[PDB]
């Protein structure tokens, strides 16, 4: 009935769109997608990847934000999802049936998952001119984005907590039609949202947290049995988009970042993640985690000597891609304990986040790792293979153990630092919400690019940009759309990648290069 005919297909493609992932039959159409947005980007940028190539420093892997790369990204983050969202709207505004009600606003969650992800790429986006039919839609200021999604997602679960019966379970491949666990997502999601404003708006954080948090709203996602990931599936097979870039193109590798948390923490996530890389062959063939610096200078090599035999993220056709897991709940709730968002003592949510994270991971030996004072690692000068780079992650870097400070931050800026460079390791791969995250809060700190040209591509200083501050709309799109000569203004700035965005919190920390 409602599910073949109306919505079904229309809301696979939305679960789809949110991270970009699709059908075998599709081949490497959507890891050229997660390739834009996560691997060769933002994962790219926070480090959690390093690119076997430079693609000539034409794209947005060395911030050349070109017109078409820029008009891709818009796509994948923003319009893509919006055609069939905006159909099933379309279709349901005008219904009384509770059913295609509750069908509307498990689209309207998901439709803002992926929206959310556009904000905190592109700053301004039009958010409440969504669906208005208008020729050129208007843009909202990403304060007003915050709020009004806020807002909008406290409406979903009001009308969801409603509804007591499965809904669509055969196009759902989040929840399989499961309401109370789209009722978590959505809260879950407003932890997300509230945690991210506390800086700038303190009290708009605090009036969303309670909402989120309240028992009496269906709660939040607080075990590995209610996280939100999409994967292959007899509901719709699904070939992992990560597949293209890291084997057929030998493009994705692990990043010199992530590899320097977790060598230098003797984290036993570092097996779970990453596979063992070669360098050279025969006698002399070293086999160890190598890691590929950022923005890298160097380009594609595929000798047995090169990137293309380095250290690779362990994932085949059927890995699934994340969207909310439990351990960044604990994380959310650990900083929002640490700034009076709820009580509690930051440093059990803390403790408790990576436990969790370990279990997501099948790994174990948390007391131990909890222990550990150990610093990230380097990357030195004669240590990186792949082309001449180091960089110190150590200088001024915190460790895993709670009571372990550092003495260059304040005791309260430390705690942060432990929990946002926790938070960055559980949130592996979700490339896109860490360098969300980093911008905001400075932590944890980067290996610097290996490009030096990169910072100018922009319009900023190699001095201390560590990464973009945002991507910048296609030029172009501004011809068809007279409501962008607006942006500017909406951001406060040149729409170019070293404009800071609106959560940027003040005096954001900076590594000592020493
Ligand atoms: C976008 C980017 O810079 N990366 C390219 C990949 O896109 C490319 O794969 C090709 O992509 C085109 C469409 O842009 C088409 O789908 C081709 O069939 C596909 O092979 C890849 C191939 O080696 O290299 C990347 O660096």
């Amino acid at each position: 009935e409602l599910g073949p005919l109306k919505y079904g297909a229309r809301f696979m493609n939305m679960q789809q769109r949110v991270i970009p992932i699709g059908s075998p039959s599709l081949t490497t159409g959507p890891g050229n997608d997660l390739q834009n947005t996560d691997l060769i980007s933002s994962g790219n940028y926070i480090g959690y990847f390093g690119n076997n190539n430079n693609w000539g420093f034409n794209n947005e892997a060395n911030w050349n934000f070109t017109d078409s790369r820029m008009n891709y990204a818009y796509q994948n983050f923003y319009s893509q999802i919006f055609l069939p969202w905006n159909e099933i709207y379309e279709i349901a505004k005008d219904s009384d049936s509770p059913s295609e009600q509750a069908i509307l606003e498990i689209a309207n969650i998901v439709r803002n998952i992926a929206w959310l992800r556009a904000t905190d790429v592109f700053g301004p986006i039009a958010y409440n001119s969504a669906g208005d039919g208008s020729i050129a839609p208007k843009f909202d200021s990403q304060e007003v984005v915050y709020r009004s999604m806020l807002a909008d997602l406290s409406k979903s679960v009001e009308l969801l907590n409603t509804i007591s019966y499965s809904v669509m379970a055969q196009y759902d491949l989040i929840y399989n039609g499961n309401v109370q666990n789209w009722v978590k997502l959505a809260n879950s999601l407003m932890l997300r949202i509230v945690v991210r404003v506390h800086f700038i708006d303190e009290t708009l954080a605090k009036e969303y947290i309670t909402k989120a948090l309240d028992p009496k709203n269906g709660g939040v996602i607080e075990d590995i049995s209610s996280e939100a990931k999409i994967k292959s599936s007899d509901k719709m097979p699904l070939l992992n988009s990560m597949l293209a870039s890291v084997n057929e193109y030998n493009e994705t590798r692990m990043g010199a970042t992530i590899w320097g948390y977790l060598d230098g923490y003797k984290d036993p996530r570092l097996s779970a993640y990453f596979t063992e890389g070669t360098y050279g062959s025969g006698s002399w063939a070293q086999t160890g985690y190598f890691p590929v610096a950022p923005t890298n200078s160097k380009s594609k090599s595929e000798t047995s000597y090169s990137a293309k035999f380095a250290s690779r993220p362990k994932v085949d056709s059927n890995s699934p891609l994340y969207w909310f897991r439990a351990s960044e709940t604990y994380f959310l709730k650990a900083e929002a304990a640490l700034y009076n968002l709820i009580g509690g003592d930051p440093k059990t949510f803390y403790e408790q986040g990576i436990n969790i994270s370990f279990q997501e991971q099948g790994v174990s030996g948390v007391a131990t790792y909890l222990s550990g004072t150990g610093k990230p690692t380097g990357l030195t000068g004669s240590n990186y293979k792949y082309g001449t780079y180091n960089h110190d992650l150590s200088i001024g870097n915190t460790s895993p153990k709670w009571d372990d400070y550092t003495g260059n931050l304040s005791k309260q800026e430390e705690q942060l630092q432990k929990i946002i460079t926790q938070k960055y390791l559980a949130l592996y791969p979700n490339a896109v919400e860490a360098w969300t995250e980093y911008r905001r809060t400075g932590f944890p700190y980067l290996m610097k690019p290996m490009d030096e040209a990169a910072p100018g591509r922009i319009g900023a200083s190699i001095e201390d940009c560590r990464v973009p501050e945002r991507f910048r709309f296609a030029p172009t799109a501004y011809n068809s759309n007279p409501n962008m000569a607006e942006i500017p203004t909406l951001l406060g700035g040149g729409d170019i990648g070293a404009t800071k965005l609106w959560w940027v919190r003040s005096n954001r920390p900076k590594q000592p290069n020493q």
